[PDB]
């Protein structure tokens, strides 16, 4: 988070842009290109003014039009790129639980890579929209320690970064070692607590001295010591303390690299970080993950859908 990639269009006009999509969909067929080009050149803020102009000028809902005319992944990208920035994550969190169980991946992903500020936001807007408290929905669809870690973090209460009391850094490093590797079994409760409470700065120093103390990197210990979805989460938490841009880039890489593309993660990460930090993420894609993100989207993606995704970086 420093710089994003989609930005507010200079000398924008709601009324003109509403008219450009009204033309773009009016009638037989759709000019998929003019839609796709327009919506990518606007901040989400502007995308919400175009929907108001489109409603006042034509008595029509732009999103249901986009949805009827457009198809497949491009439709799904356009709906996602239309969801108001203040509403996209809780909308996706809600979509991750309801009905058949929960998609633990989206839950781990969002709740582990978002700041306490962002989580207070998601928590409020979610309840406004859906009535139930996000906290009870998660509890209600998950279980045990994965539940617990998700709930710690959902409480949005990490410590501020103050100066770092090196004693406490030696001391938390030790609690980890003695709870994980030096313990026959694993004291996951000590893990959840240190990783949820501690300020990011502290924890960085903790992970470094943990290495000094055991030889292991904290995620090689976590690997060796936890199973199920808890591994997922603890590994996603650590990675975000170290670097949210890096973490999401990695999550984005694993979505594409293979015989298929988890389109839903590639659309989600992309659309959501667009105004926050997609640039930074791309930098990490090229540095760490070998190929530039532009090049891997191009190679894994398709037609209209990909024209829009590639216009997102």
């Amino acid at each position: 988070v420093l710089r994003g990639t989609v930005t507010d269009f200079p000398g924008f006009d709601e009324r003109a842009d509403a008219e450009t999509l009204r033309k773009a969909m009016k009638g037989l067929g759709t000019d998929e290109e003019s839609i796709l080009t327009l919506l990518t050149s606007r901040s989400n803020a502007q995308r919400q003014e175009i929907s108001a102009a489109f409603k006042t000028l034509f008595g029509r809902d732009l999103l249901d039009d986009l949805k009827s005319e457009l198809t497949g992944k491009f439709q799904k990208l356009i709906v996602a790129l239309m969801k108001p920035s203040r509403l996209y994550d809780a909308y996706e969190l809600k979509h991750a639980l309801k009905g058949a169980g929960t998609n633990e991946k989206v839950l781990t992903e969002i709740i582990a890579s978002r700041t306490p500020e962002e989580l207070r936001a998601i928590k409020q807007v979610y309840e406004e929209e859906y009535g139930s408290s996000l906290e009870d929905d998660v509890v209600g669809d998950t279980s045990g320690y994965y539940q617990r870690m998700l709930v710690v973090l959902l409480q949005a209460n990490r410590d501020p970064d103050a100066g770092i009391d090196e004693a406490q850094v030696e001391q938390d490093a030790q609690a980890l070692f003695q709870a994980g590797e030096l313990k026959w079994g694993t004291d996951e409760e000590k893990f959840i607590t240190i990783f949820g409470t501690r300020s990011v700065s502290h924890l960085r120093k903790v992970f470094d001295k943990y290495m000094t103390i055991s030889g292991f990197q904290i995620e090689e210990t976590i690997d060796r010591e936890t199973s199920g979805n808890l591994e997922q989460l603890l590994l996603a938490v650590v990675k975000s303390i170290r670097s949210i841009p890096a973490y999401l880039a990695e999550t984005l890489y694993y979505a594409m690299k293979g015989a298929g593309t988890d389109d839903h993660t590639l659309i989600r990460v992309m659309v959501s970080r667009s105004e926050i930090d997609l640039f930074n993420i791309r930098k990490e894609f090229r540095k760490n993950f070998a190929t530039s993100l532009y090049s891997m989207i191009k190679g894994d993606t398709s037609g209209d859908y990909k024209k829009a995704l590639l216009l997102l970086c």
